[PDB]
């Protein structure tokens, strides 16, 4: 919640129109000049130390991303920095839940925004 | 609220990923395959019988539409049918408030969805 609010505010300072899902929809929906990004914040840690997204939540947000045509990301708060993982890098486990392996480390906020800004540029050009 | 809920449900039956602004953001944010539409529901009627959007609300949602790159519409519930007016057809009055003149009559839901579907088609092709 503290982290969500920080992320919304920084995306709004960076020019995005943002909405938080009301209390399954991605936690954060952020729009900028025609581009849609969807951010699910640090769902959880299983008994092996891996951040995970439970089955039904993962499927709800993957379907919201598929219909919207929006790019979906898992955001993970670290006592260090914020990392965003493209949902497609998560691994569907044997139980249908989704886990982030460690190597990953996603994008920082600037990298994420830059992905958005490059898509805007292709559309303009 | 009754009308908002109906509209969300019908847009979701039509393939959109939809979010309601939490209790200024457009009431309805609807996404489908890369296209963003923003719907503000039947703000109000002034002493001359015209549906209006107050200054600060209108400016908040116009700015949300400008940053998102989303198409903004005023939806008006009628004891008859639902009409959607492209926000650009509203008239800025002498006081900075926005009113819908009568002639207007916007799009029905199918027409609105068709605008969305044609933009998807141009992007695909």
């Amino acid at each position: 919640s503290a982290v969500e609010r920080n992320i919304v505010s920084r995306l709004r300072d960076k020019g995005f129109a943002v909405v938080r899902a009301p209390a399954p929809i991605p936690d954060i929906i952020a729009l900028k000049n025609g581009v849609i990004i969807l951010i699910e914040m640090k769902s959880r840690k299983d008994i092996e130390g891996k951040i995970y997204v439970r089955r039904e939540q993962a499927e709800g947000i993957i379907e919201f991303a598929r219909k919207s045509g929006g790019s979906l990301f898992l955001g993970v708060k670290k006592p260090g920095v914020l990392k965003f993982i493209p949902f497609e890098k998560l691994r569907r486990t044997e139980t249908g839940n989704y886990v982030a392996d460690s190597e990953i480390e996603g994008l920082d906020l600037e990298d994420l925004v830059r992905l958005v800004e490059a898509k805007i540029s292709r559309t303009l050009d």
